[PDB]
């Protein structure tokens, strides 16, 4: 019931970890590079950030979601000097997995299943739930925040970055929008899982369209066949929901979680989907 507060080690991180210039990948805030603890040898992530009061939010908030399985966990923080500027090193699990969208590509001949990416999302919706409870939103779920603990494939998806959370802070009615924010990622996230591209594209393919912009504010998308022609009314409608244009009419975590889609993944048909060969198609067009 009781978790124990964030323990800023002052101690140089050199003295734990090895730091390594190869970079994992880029945080907003900070970029994230591979470090292997001295005595274990075991790999960890390091993200490092200036000590700026942005910064401690974003330690102080993952720490208080790190207890979730489905959120990269922060081994430890350390208050360290860097070329004498005070900087807060974030140590992580390292998650070599990769991105969720990277390993349904990677699977060949295998289909990816209706019953996978229900099973996928509600492992996401798990994560916006805990952290909803607690009163933080993520504000920036995207297919490259959620990664997969390993290769080996009971590996576990998680959220991980932390740069844009906010706190959304006798019986009494309940009464930001910033948690709809999260529920409006699933949406997009749950399409390109069923269908292996963007709810939403520009014209031209390149970065934010204006056209792509006016789509999105004016919830201009279609589920074309031939990728959701066996996909459930059921997921479509569900889908429609976390894509509502207003945020008010947005569907709740709550609601999210206990759809039957969601809570009964084993129920769920295993159809065959595009994804997969889509995903590889689209990688093709990229490398010419």
């Amino acid at each position: 019931h009781v978790k124990s507060g964030l323990q800023i080690k002052k101690n140089a991180i050199i003295d734990d970890y090895k730091v390594t210039s190869q970079v994992l990948g880029l945080g907003i805030n900070g970029k994230v590079l591979q470090i292997f603890n001295k005595r274990t040898q075991e790999k960890f992530a390091l993200k490092m950030l200036q000590d700026c009061p942005k910064a401690r939010r974003e330690v102080e908030l993952h720490w208080r979601a790190s207890q979730c399985p489905h959120i990269v966990r922060i081994v430890d923080v350390y208050e360290n000097l860097y070329a004498g500027r005070k900087c807060l090193l974030i140590v992580m699990e390292c998650l070599d997995g990769g991105e969720l969208f990277s390993r349904i590509q990677d699977r060949g001949d295998q289909a990816f299943t209706e019953r996978e990416a229900s099973e996928i999302m509600k492992s996401i919706g798990e994560a916006i739930q805990y952290l909803h409870s607690i009163n933080i939103a993520h504000r920036d779920v995207k297919p490259e925040n959620l990664l997969y603990t390993s290769k080996r494939p009971n590996a576990i998806l998680k959220l991980t970055d932390f740069g844009f959370a906010k706190e959304t802070t006798y019986y009494v009615a309940p009464e930001k929008y910033d948690k709809s924010c999260d529920m409006w990622s699933l949406g997009v996230i749950m399409y390109i899982l069923l269908c292996g591209y963007p709810p939403f594209y520009s014209n031209h393919g390149l970065a934010i369209s204006p056209g792509m912009k006016t789509r999105i504010r004016m919830g201009q998308y279609e589920f074309p066949n031939p990728e959701w022609s066996e996909v459930s009314e059921e997921v479509k409608m569900l889908i429609r929901n976390l894509l509502k244009t207003e945020p008010t009419q947005r569907m709740t975590i709550t609601e999210f979680m206990n759809h039957p889609w969601i809570m009964q993944s084993t129920k769920v048909p295993q159809t065959p989907l595009h994804t997969s060969r889509v995903l590889k198609e689209d990688k093709e067009r990229w490398e010419d």
